DNA sequence: CCCTGGAGAATCCCGGTGCCGAGGCCGCTCAATTGGTCGTAGACAGCTCTAGCACCGCTTAAACGCACGTACGCGCTGTCCCCCGCGTTTTAACCGCCAAGGGGATTACTCCCTAGTC
């Protein structure tokens, strides 16, 4: 029972970006976040704007 | 593909007779006019006083364009579910039937209130 299953790919993927964003100590790296993520799991930076809805 | 002759049926409408009440007519009738008073409250200044008209130079706070962007009102698809028109049944007021009081008037017996004369 993998968790990828219970939750889906856009609810994993929100979690992965809270993760990041709590991965940040600072207001400067907020924006930073797209950069770190896509870094992380090679998306880019047009989905993680469009679709991540962050804080 | 979509239009309609015929038919079923609802509408508009004026004769066409019966009814009850809108309006006129009659008999009171009571309240608005009107004489006065006398004194009350608002118009007429008048002194006052008090908030606003316009003016000056700032201050960045809102206002607006531009560009991204993105998701929602609306319009497309389909089904499904549930409410209507019609057919059958049952409460639901309304008007007749009957024998007995209640009573309100209505009149009959009578009995006291009234009033006359040898």
């Amino acid at each position: 029972h993998s968790f990828e299953e219970r939750y889906t790919q856009q609810e994993i993927l929100q979690s992965d970006r809270r993760f990041m964003e709590l991965n940040t100590e600072n207001f400067s790296d907020l924006p930073n976040v797209p950069t770190l993520l896509s870094d992380l799991t090679g998306v880019p930076r047009d989905r993680i704007e469009s679709t991540t809805k962050p804080i």
